DNA sequence: TCTGTGCTCACCAC
DNA sequence: GTGGTGAGC
């Protein structure tokens, strides 16, 4: 007999509970290097090209080209070149002050010798859209390949393989896993039980047939212990979820160019860590069974975990007295039977004075959800559902001053075309993104003064018409600045150190 | 193979 | 209301 049952595979059927089966297959696709490879194939370069991706002096991103010089964002431009004199830098897009259109100055930056030939801070605006836009790209790949993918930041997804394993599984006549050998005959015992129906849902599923232990992973299986590949139904959905995985991601390489990391776990946050674990162009597969030699590999702790690389990840370093190395072996040989004595544990810490509720990010009342967390985090099964983002609340669109640039009015103004055009671009990647129009019915300017003070005036934006129009964003604004220009006469004002637009209360109609 | 004249977004103590 | 901040790119 086998560990699981017939009730945790089927689930994966369903995408409300897929990922809470032992059996869920999940994937974690982050882009590599990922401004440097879309500047690298808009231009026309090569992935062994030596390509930086810069923001005046900085380094943004960095092509794994590049970083067998030793270059990395820490470096300066000048610095990096120092390092590799062959280096490809590409300045990201920019906005210049007065215009309402971004654009590429190639071959121009901080580290070309030509004065002619530069991208000054004072006039221009980076932006990212080129980035977002070949980020929505991806993101239709993947939603076409995948029926349940969120979207987790600019260049990663999840991906939930279920619906894709299980059907793979069951149905799947095309596969071949040798010559002169086929999945439906592999697997006809299961296959056979499952249309069959004759099966209870909390009985235990047959044991795997032998047949199926010649079914490839593809990418690379992390087992230092040299465990069995395939031992149980798990491992069979995790084979068949990195081959479907492989095939996803050629098609990223194929119809964009990009390669990129991947992570395959029964859980998002494995799922999470294993994409990262090998760069580029790689695929790390976790088994249940490697889960604790993965976790203890001695490159991740406590804090690497999602939601604990931060301040609250510290708090349960303190709270915890927990070792600086091997602090996730460490949480789960101190509490190895139940998320209950983790729990009880905190709630003692909790109480002597070690501690104020002024400065602390835990939450006494449900210290449960914590215990359950870390013991489950601790073991790699914490499985976390694959949501959508919550609905944006508000979009900026920011320029710190420095210098005189902005000494009247119509500077301002000038900066505030470049925000709208700024803005009204990313309305549309959002339209993209919902399918549903969007429109801000409210505008709000913002301004630091010479001396820093805030300026601020917020109000409705009117469009004549149903459709958002740019123009009218921009009409507003010019109002609200000239306002605020009134506001600050034989004041503190002009230079101006900061200027923004922000809008908010989104109509999603 | 963390960082600064990066950039943005959301949260909540004052 | 929001500036300072935390966090994530
Ligand atoms: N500190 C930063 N400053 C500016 N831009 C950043 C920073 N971190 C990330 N970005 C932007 C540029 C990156 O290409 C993109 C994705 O970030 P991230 O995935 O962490 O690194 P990456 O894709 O450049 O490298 P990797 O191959 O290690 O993922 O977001
Ligand atoms: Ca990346
Ligand atoms: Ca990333
Ligand atoms: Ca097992
Ligand atoms: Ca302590």
């Amino acid at each position: 007999m086998s560990k699981f049952t017939w009730k945790e595979l089927i689930q994966l059927g369903s995408p409300s509970k897929a990922y809470e089966s032992s059996l869920a297959c999940i994937a974690h696709i982050d882009m590599n290097a990922f401004f440097a490879q879309v500047e690298q194939m808009r231009c026309g370069l090569s992935k062994e090209d030596p390509v930086v991706c810069v923001q005046w002096n900085s380094i943004i991103a960095v092509s794994y080209a590049a970083r067998k010089y030793g270059i990395s964002r820490m470096d300066t431009i000048q610095e990096a070149l120092k390092k590799c004199s062959n280096l490809i830098p590409i300045h990201t897009a920019v906005f210049k002050k007065g215009e309402d259109f971004w654009q590429y100055h190639d071959g121009c930056g901080s580290w070309v010798q030509d004065p002619a030939k530069q991208i000054s801070v004072e006039d221009h605006k980076v932006s990212l859209e080129p980035y977002r836009r070949e980020s929505r790209k991806a993101l239709k790949i993947f939603k076409s390949a995948c029926d349940l993918v969120e979207r987790a930041s600019i260049d990663e997804v999840f991906l939930d393989l279920g619906r894709i394993c299980f059907n793979m599984l069951m149905f799947d006549n095309e596969y071949e896993l040798t010559g002169d050998l086929k999945l439906k005959d592999a697997l006809s015992n299961i296959r056979e039980a499952f249309i069959g129906g004759n099966y209870d849902i909390n009985s235990h599923l047959p044991l795997i047939p032998e047949k199926i232990k010649s079914l490839k992973f593809e990418g690379d299986v992390f087992n230092p212990e040299g465990r069995d590949l395939i031992t149980d139904w798990d491992d069979v959905i995790l084979a068949l979820g990195s081959q479907v995985c492989k095939g996803i991601r050629d098609s990223i390489k194929d119809i964009l160019g990009y390669t990129t990391s991947c992570g395959l776990s029964s859980t998002k946050n494995v799922c999470k860590l294993a994409s990262n674990y090998k760069k580029p162009d790689a695929q790390t597969i976790v088994k249940n069974d490697c889960l604790l030699d993965f976790l203890d590999c001695g490159k991740f702790e406590i804090t690497s975990f999602w939601t604990l690389g931060g301040v609250l990840g510290k708090e349960l370093i303190d709270v915890l007295d927990l070792p600086h190395e091997n602090s996730i072996k460490h949480i789960r040989e101190t509490w190895p039977d139940n998320a209950g004595q983790l729990k009880e544990f905190l709630d003692a810490k909790v109480k002597q004075s070690d501690y104020d509720r002024s400065t602390s990010n835990i939450d006494p009342l449900k210290t449960a959800d914590l215990a359950e967390k870390l013991f489950k985090l601790s073991r790699g099964r914490y499985g976390l559902p694959l949501s959508s983002r919550p609905v944006v609340k508000s979009m900026m669109s920011n320029k710190n001053l420095r210098g005189k640039s902005c000494n009247s009015i119509v500077d301002c103004i000038s900066w505030l075309e470049v925000f709208c055009a700024e803005l009204t671009s990313r309305i549309q990647d959002l339209e993209q993104e919902y399918n549903k129009i969007v429109i801000p019915r409210t505008v709000s300017i913002s301004l630091k003064t010479k001396s820093y003070e805030v300026y601020r005036k917020s109000g409705p934006v009117a469009y004549k018409g149903i459709n958002f129009q740019s123009h009218e964003l921009l009409k507003v604004g010019i109002k609200f600045v000239t306002d605020l220009d009134i506001k600050g006469k034989n004041k503190s004002y002009y230079p101006l150190t900061k200027l923004s637009m922000t809008i908010t209360n989104f109509d999603i109609i």
